């Protein structure tokens, strides 16, 4: 407790290198200022405005008390530097406050919103587990698969998701809101992946955003999801098939998606998933919707430390990760398939071809 | 919709959950920071690799797959790189931002780190936006969303009850103010010309003061702070000395310049004004204020990752203290509103500057 040379250009240089120390520890403010923006409903209430709305009409819309209005002022400034919004002033200080572009993802009318996707992800049942990580690191096998479950007496994401009707819409929400993007990016993107089938099965494709757009845009493409047992997408060339893809045999078509789900689990459920897929494709193809970590398209810094929050996130609640070209390969090879292709889709993501 | 502005608002998304990710940030340094990953892997002296790396931290082989993982999420944070040694097993070793981790180091940043990812400060954001909300008119109003989430009490409150925490908050301004106070006497040595004494209202553990009082040798040093925070360990010099009271309600030392160091951040305008009055009335019983602190629009902080961060503390502030992170605007206000006349800004470092304010 009793108190402890540098030169002076030393000192500086340190003193300057601290703000990013900061801008990570301070990391959750981004988190829980967004969270605000979204329970506030300041999107929605600013586009209902339909043009730029002064501040004390946007504290009155929020039921923000005047006395209030300087602290949402502080707020906003916040999330127009993030980019959700832009801010003027009109009168010779009152701002008054638009859209920016990125804001079409906040907002309630759109149906590829990331509202529930964020309120899932800041929740407590996400948040809480870090607090225990290192301990988790630290267990030999009290021993558990994630430190989610170590925070939550041995329950994994699932069995919370079956105790919690809110979190588990909330996540089912967000998946699906990405699966509307994402799908008409696919479709896009690698048309020529879609070119000649006749069939598809969706591994995991729950309410069918996704079949919904590949049966939309190739209309002789049979889609089926398959998944565990709100309402469904319709389309004629769309139905549903219930079945655990871990224990039950995935439906036979030409070619078997998984959007986002190889991810979530480690390499023996999935390399003993993809033998079966072998077996069953043999002539149709693998074709998985997902990140590769290291490749072009998304290898420049701000891709990469997203991809890396990820890849803590999912080391954190589920049992996968964001695998490497590398590591995807030597999956393929030993679940017996002879080749892949790459096609980069966006959002960090990319579609692999896997042929038997 | 196009195909195109598909691939556009996907391509967006990304930054999206970056933002409401931030917080895996936040706990990853943390975890670091726990494990004494920086002081292990600087005591093996040179690239450790990640078995050994694992052992040292008490971390099974079992779970080496995992700290690799962590490891690389830290090494693109720039804090630990990774030295190849073939053309797997990964060798990691030291980045420059690592000295601001290291134990060994006073200005390390470990005590501000952990208060601020703290319960006591993360909490109370579940209920900024009901805090928002909250008129001056049910009983239920409080100065911030802490008080609002900690039954009404403070952060000086909880801290009197929370020694951990208080320690926490205190060891962290003091390495912010080793490292500050250098900067300061070396990029502003003119503003200390001339001075025989100066009182540094907030001075905390004498950090500031110290560095001061052995670089002008003329200027005889006071830091005036709380009972409770000088009676303990503290910077030691034969022209420095502390005096104890509060500065809102209790005479501020004379003096031939007031320093505020990262204080009046902490509060509104009202007290401040106030504040500012009596120091006023004071100098020119001329001396000057030295204020070291924030202008949120100065040129030296202007660039998006500053600017990114100076609203990050504004926001940080805004939901623990009771202030924020003034503009020159909100500054020169204050200042003729107290009085002065004059005022001159040097930038420092670390997203402040000194003003000096001449009445
Ligand atoms: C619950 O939060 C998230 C989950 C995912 C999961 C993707 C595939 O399982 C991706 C991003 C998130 O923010
Ligand atoms: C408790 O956490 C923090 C507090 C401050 C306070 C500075 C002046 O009162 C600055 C940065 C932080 O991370």
């Amino acid at each position: 407790g009793l108190v402890p040379h540098m030169d002076a250009a030393t000192a500086v240089e340190l003193l300057d290198a601290q703000p990013q120390v900061w801008h990570h520890f301070l990391g959750y403010i981004n988190s829980m200022t967004l969270q605000c923006a979204l329970e506030l409903d300041i999107a929605d209430v600013i586009h209902r405005h339909g043009h730029p709305i002064p501040l004390n009409q946007l504290a009155a819309a929020l039921e923000i008390p005047q006395t209030k209005a300087p602290f949402l002022s502080r707020l906003m400034r916040m999330l127009v530097h993030l980019g959700y919004f832009t801010q003027v002033i009109t009168k010779p200080v009152l701002p008054s406050y638009w859209l920016a572009p990125l804001s079409r993802l906040l907002l309630k009318q759109n149906p590829y919103n990331a509202r529930s996707l964020t309120f899932c992800s800041v929740h407590e049942h996400l948040v809480d587990p870090w607090r225990q990580m290192s301990a988790w690191l630290r267990t030999g096998k009290k021993d558990t698969p994630n430190a989610f479950a170590f925070a939550h007496e041995g329950k994994k994401v699932y069995e919370v998701c079956s105790e919690d009707a809110n979190f588990s819409q909330l996540f089912s929400e967000g998946m699906a809101g990405d699966s509307w993007l994402f799908s008409r990016a696919l479709v896009s993107k690698c048309r020529d992946a879609f070119e000649g089938l006749s069939s598809l099965v969706d591994v995991g494709g729950g309410t069918g955003n996704t079949s919904k757009v590949i049966a939309e845009t190739f209309p002789n493409i049979h889609c089926t999801v398959f998944d565990l047992p709100g309402p469904k997408q319709t389309h004629p060339n769309l139905d549903y098939e219930s079945g655990n893809m871990f224990t039950d045999e995935i439906p036979h078509a030409d070619a078997v998606l998984f959007k986002w789900v190889l991810c979530d689990w480690p390499d023996e459920p999935v390399l003993k998933m993809l033998k079966q897929c072998k077996k069953a494709l043999t002539k149709g193809k693998l074709m998985i919707a997902d990140h590769v970590l290291d490749h072009e398209s998304c290898n420049d810094s701000n891709s990469m430390g997203t991809s890396l929050i990820l890849d803590m996130l999912f080391m954190s609640f589920l049992e996968g990760s964001l695998r490497t070209e590398k590591q995807w390969a030597k999956l393929f090879a030993e679940a017996g398939f002879k080749d892949y292709k790459i096609t980069p889709v966006g959002g960090l993501r990319v579609l692999i071809e896997v042929y038997p």
